[PDB]
């Protein structure tokens, strides 16, 4: 195996495939020269990323694996414009550029783990911007290290012509749906949280669409010359349709920024261990109050649009701030039922994302 | 006590005086002292080793008096209010009420009388210097300070007045940094240890403007005045190592090289150095440097560079992190390494200036 290529052509591929490993070979990249192509592959056993680089300078086929981070840091640390010559020499891989030389340890390409082969059952394309919107809208509501493993990822659901994401940790839920102009079978799978992250990282923001393939136990995404594949998570994800409040009859509209800053300020004098605030809803007015063990008190009064019965209801500050930060809105609609029931929250101008938040007792 | 102030008149002062303060040992140490007197709001934060005081002119109606309130909470409130907001503040016994628009905050107080103050002390030396000079002096050496060493004095930074120069020295027992800058006045000879957190505060108060820095030093305190801020620290009582005895005696061998090429070569070689011991080898020959690294995985890096060097060949090992720290602190065009042999320290300087010197001990590889 032998190739020479510009540093410039390696940097993006290396960054993508490089994303303490539980087994040494999982800290290595698989390098393969075949035809006029260098392929680079990274994997953590649950997912993998493959990148391709065209070779025009003399090259020789073959394959090996080398330490990912070291190889990346070497390439990145060489000067702009550098040409990098690489050749496998028994147990080492020699990397040369200018009067810099590096000898890296190898592990056999034969050892490099592959995902058990699988079959695509559902396929579609969509714009990168759309996938980005869908993930960003809901990612923050995924569980972290919940024993209910299926909550640690994100539901991807096809229905009609829409792709939908759902995420929840049992206390708050996020759902976002976007049309993609293709008639789709109804289908639902759970992508693990590291997969969601990896998938976001491969989006750059061109009009070049993403190609998605979904199997019974895998998801694959192709964009540019990168191919990402992840295992899916087993289990029965919650049905957002049953989480949405049935009759959230009390509708309140507020400015998003004003609401956010009122929450943030009042939270300063909330309990540090469990930060929440009390909302008193009255005709065209919202009062937000916080109290702490030191008997300190914050109060914020806001003008809002609300006509309906008065009620007091408490919320975790972070849950509401997370939602407002995901909506990036001009005005927000809060749809309330009573003091002990979850609230539904949306951009006042769009129904494509919705958030459900359990109340907090204070 | 009453005052009303525009958010931005109050905000940077609040930020600044909260500097010496996470989890305060006792509640008062988490508070700022507020004093309204003679048209001025004074704010003070302390950690018992040092104090930062800010004076804020009051152009709106006010009433004198003093209290203490939680620093972080008060700052976060003020920062969190809208740009240009008017902040009205009044002491009401056990609480201090802050009002702005339809935002209200009640903060718990502790008596001004309980706020600790540094003892009176007398200044024995005084001078003014440009902020940029103090910045230069500190940045040149701060990285060589020890970290939680039992020789407590190595955790601070030596400041020395001598001739027309102010000097800083820092060392952790393995490498040393020393930097001297002219300021234009003759000074009596003083040598004081500024505590770690003091160095950080001196740096924080440099606003990057043309307000000069005024320094006063006593036997057990240092004070710095910039604009409307006054910083005071106790000095560390200890026996700091003398740098003059650390500088290699007769470094006969002088190498010059481009700083950035040298840095980037070391940086790449470091990748394949021992993760704990970080050893690299330098081979010095006529107008050439070769840098090699290897690790327990039997991986190897080699870098060859053109340098200016005449005279006897030699080989010497160094901790590459210590070397990179020096090159990063020098930030210049060309560097001079002054060498003796494989068992002796190296002295490193900007080739174009003797104002900063660095001493790094060798490693047996
Ligand atoms: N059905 C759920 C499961 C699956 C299961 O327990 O078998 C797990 C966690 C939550 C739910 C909810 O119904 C739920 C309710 C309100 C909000 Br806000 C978010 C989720
Ligand atoms: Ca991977
Ligand atoms: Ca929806
Ligand atoms: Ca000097
Ligand atoms: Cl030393
Ligand atoms: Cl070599």
């Amino acid at each position: 195996m032998k190739f020479t290529v510009e540093r410039e052509h390696l940097l993006k591929p290396l960054q993508q495939v490089s994303g303490r490993p539980t087994l040494p070979i999982l800290g290595n990249l698989l390098l393969q020269v075949a035809d006029g192509t260098l392929s680079l592959t990274g994997t953590d056993l649950e997912m993998e990323m493959v990148a391709r680089v065209a070779l025009v300078q003399p090259h020789e086929p073959g394959a090996t694996t080398v330490p990912a981070r070291k190889f990346f840091d070497i390439c990145r640390g060489l000067p702009e414009g550098a040409e990098i010559a690489v050749q496998l020499e028994g147990e080492r891989m020699l990397v040369r550029s200018g009067r810099s030389r590096f000898s890296l340890s190898t592990l056999p390409a034969a050892d490099f783990p592959n995902l058990d082969d699988w079959q695509s059952e559902v396929e579609f394309t969509l714009p990168q911007a759309t996938m980005k919107r869908l993930i960003e809208a809901t990612q923050f509501s995924m569980a972290h290290q919940d024993v209910r493993y299926y909550l640690n990822g994100m539901l991807f659901e096809t229905e009609g012509e829409e792709l939908r994401t759902v995420a929840t940790d049992g206390h708050r839920l996020a759902v976002c749906s976007m049309p993609i102009g293709q008639s789709l079978p109804s289908h639902s799978v759970i992508v693990p949280r590291k997969g969601v992250i990896e998938l976001m990282r491969m989006l750059d923001g061109g009009d070049n669409p993403l190609r998605v393939q979904i199997g019974s136990n895998n998801i694959r995404a192709h964009v540019g010359d990168f191919i990402f594949t992840s295992k899916l998570v087993d289990g029965r994800f919650p049905d957002y349709r049953r989480v949405l409040p049935k009759n959230p009859d009390k509708h309140l509209e507020a400015g998003c920024d004003l609401l956010k800053q009122a929450f943030a300020r009042a939270a300063i004098l909330s309990n540090e261990k469990f930060r929440g605030v009390r909302l008193y809803v009255s005709e065209n007015q919202l009062k937000i109050t916080a109290n702490n063990p030191e008997q300190e008190e914050a109060e914020e009064i806001l003008d809002v649009t609300y006509s309906g019965a008065e009620m007091e209801i408490g919320f975790n500050v972070s849950y509401v701030l997370d939602v407002l930060n995901a909506l990036k809105c001009e005005n927000v609609r809060m749809m309330l039922t009573d003091s002990v029931s979850s609230v539904q929250i949306e951009d006042a101008a769009s129904q494509s994302a919705a958030y459900v938040v359990m109340p907090m007792r204070l």
